[PDB]
């Protein structure tokens, strides 16, 4: 029925402001939708654009597996549900909580889902920053134009050639930024709550 | 239920004028469907599209990056989910108000509203203004049938061949127009609301 | 809810008759319905399918462009969303006239209806015109089998060979046929109307 | 709601038999699932399995011209969409009979709807049968594994061979009897309703 | 609504047991979900993955045709239609005997519909015991590594090489026994019913 | 309707703890997600990215048949629908439950839907331990770089080379751990239910 979204709807969200009401959420689902529209055509053939000038056989297979061991496409992709994670709890665990009450009425018990908003949200944080600099630890902010591969089966130093250096840098940057306004709006809803009087008393 | 929709489509469109409650909605799901049918079918191949006669390794790779930086399709999407943006968080603002005034009664609350829907045009009016110029300034308003490259590793000046340029050019033109008249409708929407006295006083 | 679709049912639907009630819109889902699911396996590797006896670089995609500047799909696709348009705006006209008066009752502004419908037809009149005109113009009502080209960078005349011209005269016809009673149907539905004796009067 | 649909089926049915109301559906969604499934797998690459022992430029092209005009996927495509039109138009009578009477109530207005049953029974009749002897007359019962071609630009006799002769006619043998069926059906309805003695009077 | 679909599930599991209210219809969808999933993945190429050693034109396609008449997707597919068919026409007559009787009311007729659940039983016995054997009579229960083939036009005797033959034997050998299992529950159903007294008598 | 669905969470949910209503179905939609989305990118291609250093016919196919008698991704789909059959069986042995008590009513009953409770439990217990047994069995924790085949047709010892093993290695791993944490709460419910006082006595 319709009433009853009403109520899930006005219960999920009264404890938090219009950042965590209106803003994460359109920034979640604006990432969500450029990687599921533009991701693949951006990385998707990464191994047939990647040349490497050589005949020996295995050569090519083990000078590309240390450039990339982990495409950006499957990294993403761990990120985004990682993260819906802590609020796929909090939404089942505000579900049944309405549903149970009803039952019996057609702060206590109130006071338990604030607990739970605060601690999706403190999960969010971590996994939002520790994702940022996984991040840049494994592809930095630029895509290189060549490689230089020195491994075996490989006899001697060989030279890989990449293509669209410059699409891949522009895509890699804007995800970056996007990430970057989620975990910052997310530690700001915190703030807003009362965490900068929290963190001194 | 069908008495709240009711209630969320005249409560979003009470200030406004036929301009925005018909024609810019229209208009912006024309550009969508259009982009989504035909839009791969025209730009989908371009790098198989794009031949250059030589034999150096790595040249090719190097022009066809100098050409083109960014491809058109991904242009056209990031435009498109960031107009978005705007209007839904205007619909969410809309949502949450009308769920809380349903539950105290069954002037100043109304016109919150309407400072959220001046917002959100003039965000729009900067958005399809700067695109409309960045998509000038990078692929103006035709495509070429030939290409003259001078870059390292290429030794001497390479010439490249497109295909389908008229059809290329015509797609092209079509996206300027519908975009240009995105701006012009978006524009009007707020000379009607009063803009020409408020920049006066 | 089912009482308020009922409504819009009956209300769009007041001043027609039945060759605008029934028959039109099942002839508009008729084609899209074809486009859709034969329109690629018939004109989608138009390229491929487009062979040119020579060596030069450069040749072919020169005489391709000039035989087909634009392909079949993207005109029907173009044609079939501009002719929606019309009725789009139509349906929404009426959406919201529904919405405001159940708000107030639970002929002056019937009538204003008449006229957004008589408009609409005729703007469709007019689209489904000047298409079946540039469809003749540009593919007239037969395919060849062969192709004569004489351009640069070609040296000479130059023979192509095209694949498939008995099942692509047969999708072409078949569309013209399909597009020519929308256009008779949409002008009788005009003269049942009284077209016939406001053009004297 | 869910008691204007009991009363859409009811009418719908009201003068059926058992026949037309659960048989004659079912035949022709089986057809339907049948050909999205399966045939595009055993036609869809029709083309190039076609193998002919030639060097010539264009004879390739000119002899499989000569053997299909028509692909069978294009053929069936249209008679599922063409069957389906006296159906579409009989629902939507039926739709808005149910909508106008509702609004006067809560022999000779029922009767109408039987002159529109018996008019689609005979529409389809007369299209399936049509269906069937162009199809016997286009492909007929069997699928060859050879084909001996003469014409332009080929010089001499041209042997060409097929792949998959035997999966091709046991799904042609299997569409004739799903259809023949749907035949034999469509004529014992009508016969059911009286048409051994309307003819004879 | 939601009181007519209580009463059409109430209706339709009145006469049955838990191995046909629960256990049948958890096998038949287990059976179509890996089908769709997997059965592509499997034996979707099975015409690259079948390489002859010869040069002679149309003797790979004259080989391959005598290995496989028709595929094992092919006849899946063909299975679990035809065993919906009787399924799908008492559903259908459920559902129209349920809409007639709450228009008089708000055993001779709840009779018919147990001979209704008794017939499309043995129907599904008829078709399910044939289908199995079927499938053991065209493939059996492993699949080759090779395969000898005399037939026109080759010259001699060729050998023709199979790959993955293991993947293929364990997805058929799975098959045999979810469809095993599916016959073995039908006849159990009808012996729960009274068939062992009913063959006495 | 709405007040059926509140009574079905509820009665379902009823005997549980929070590791079972929240923790289990949100680990298991995870897996799936994961598994769609990302599983055909790292091994939709196994068979291109094996290469046979070779040119005796037959070898190459006979060796990677060795190594991989099933792929990877058939294990998991098998795993993933087998798993979800007890679940199926509770929610359908559930929801007929429900209905019938409805139609009168508007202990005894409601402790069988407890032993139903412990039994798809202890039967997935059984089936995720088997699973992750199998896996290491069949393909360990890493995926190699090099293969040793030595088997008929190939002539002596062949050497063949993989690509990708770092990004196999890590989904492997990645679905070891997630499959470990859902056996890890399955067994931690049922010792919540009372099963450590139950094995003892
Ligand atoms: C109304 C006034 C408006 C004024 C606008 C000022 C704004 C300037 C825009 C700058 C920008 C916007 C990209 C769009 C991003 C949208 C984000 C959304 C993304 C969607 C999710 C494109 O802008 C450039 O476009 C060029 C087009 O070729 C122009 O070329 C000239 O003019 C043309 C004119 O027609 C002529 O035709 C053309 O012949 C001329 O040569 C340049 O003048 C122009 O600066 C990005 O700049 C890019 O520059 C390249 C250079 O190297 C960078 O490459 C890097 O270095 C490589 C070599 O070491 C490496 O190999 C590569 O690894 C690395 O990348 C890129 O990284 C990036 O920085
Ligand atoms: C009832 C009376 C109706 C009167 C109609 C008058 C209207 C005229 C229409 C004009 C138009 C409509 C395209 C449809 C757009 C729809 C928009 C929706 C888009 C979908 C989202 C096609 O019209 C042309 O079609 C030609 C077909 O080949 C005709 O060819 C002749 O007649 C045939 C007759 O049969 C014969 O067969 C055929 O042999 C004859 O040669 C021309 O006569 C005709 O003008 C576009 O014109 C195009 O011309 C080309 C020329 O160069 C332009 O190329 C440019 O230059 C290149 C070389 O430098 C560059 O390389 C290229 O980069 C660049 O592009 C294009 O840019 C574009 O301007
Ligand atoms: C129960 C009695 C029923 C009596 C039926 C009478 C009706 C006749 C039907 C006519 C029709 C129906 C197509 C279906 C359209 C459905 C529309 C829905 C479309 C789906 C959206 C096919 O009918 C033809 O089919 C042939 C099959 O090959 C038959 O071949 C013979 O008999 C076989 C017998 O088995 C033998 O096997 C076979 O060996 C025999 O040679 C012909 O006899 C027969 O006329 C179309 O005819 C076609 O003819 C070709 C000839 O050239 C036309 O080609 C044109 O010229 C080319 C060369 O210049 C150009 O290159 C090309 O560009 C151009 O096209 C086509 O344009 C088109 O006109
Ligand atoms: C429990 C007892 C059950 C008794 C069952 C009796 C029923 C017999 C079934 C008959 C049927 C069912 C197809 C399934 C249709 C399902 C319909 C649903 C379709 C899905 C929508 C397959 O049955 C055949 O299968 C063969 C498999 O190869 C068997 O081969 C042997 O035994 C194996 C044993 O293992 C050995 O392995 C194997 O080595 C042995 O050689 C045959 O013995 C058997 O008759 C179809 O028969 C087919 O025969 C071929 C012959 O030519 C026909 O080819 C035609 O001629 C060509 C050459 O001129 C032309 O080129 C071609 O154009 C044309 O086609 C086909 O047209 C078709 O008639
Ligand atoms: C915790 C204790 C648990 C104990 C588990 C005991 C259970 C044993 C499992 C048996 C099974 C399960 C398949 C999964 C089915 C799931 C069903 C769901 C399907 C999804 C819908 C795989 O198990 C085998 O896997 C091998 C992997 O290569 C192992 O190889 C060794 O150990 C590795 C260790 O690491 C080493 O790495 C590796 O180098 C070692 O060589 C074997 O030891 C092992 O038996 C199937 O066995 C298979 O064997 C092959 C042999 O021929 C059969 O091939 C047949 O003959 C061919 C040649 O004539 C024909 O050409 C072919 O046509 C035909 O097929 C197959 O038919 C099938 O019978
Ligand atoms: C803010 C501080 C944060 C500190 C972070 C510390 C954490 C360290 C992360 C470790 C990790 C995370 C993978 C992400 C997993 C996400 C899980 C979700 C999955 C999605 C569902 C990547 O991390 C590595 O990435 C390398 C990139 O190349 C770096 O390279 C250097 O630095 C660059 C810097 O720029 C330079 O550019 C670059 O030139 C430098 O060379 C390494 O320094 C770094 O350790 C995995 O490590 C991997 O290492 C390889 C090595 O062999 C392992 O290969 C194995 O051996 C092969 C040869 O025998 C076998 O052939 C292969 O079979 C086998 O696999 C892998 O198995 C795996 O263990
Ligand atoms: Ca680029
Ligand atoms: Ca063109
Ligand atoms: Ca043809
Ligand atoms: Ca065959
Ligand atoms: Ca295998
Ligand atoms: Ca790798």
């Amino acid at each position: 029925c319709g009433r009853f979204l009403r109520r899930l709807l006005a219960e999920e969200s009264r404890r938090s402001t219009p950042v965590g009401r209106l803003l994460l959420p359109v920034l979640l689902g604006f990432r969500l939708v450029l990687l599921a529209a533009s991701g693949p055509g951006v990385y998707g053939d990464e191994q047939s654009e990647f040349v490497c000038h050589t005949q020996q056989p295995g050569c090519k297979a083990a000078c590309f597996d240390a450039f990339h061991p982990l495409s950006p496409l499957r990294f993403w992709v761990f990120q985004v549900i990682l993260v819906a994670v802590p609020s796929a709890l909090y939404m089942g665990f505000t579900l049944y909580h309405v549903i149970w009450h009803w039952e019996l009425s057609g702060g206590a018990g109130s006071l338990r889902l604030l607990w739970a908003y605060v601690a999706q949200l403190g999960a969010r944080l971590v996994l939002e920053g520790a994702a940022l600099g996984l991040q840049y630890h494994l592809y930095g902010f630029q895509m290189p134009s060549s490689f230089a591969c020195r491994r075996e089966p490989c006899l001697g130093s060989i030279t890989c050639n990449l293509s669209r250096p410059s699409e891949k840098t522009i895509f890699l940057k804007t995800m970056f930024g996007v990430s970057g306004f989620c975990l910052l709006f997310t530690f700001l809803e915190l703030v807003l709550l009362g965490l900068g009087r929290w963190w001194r008393t």
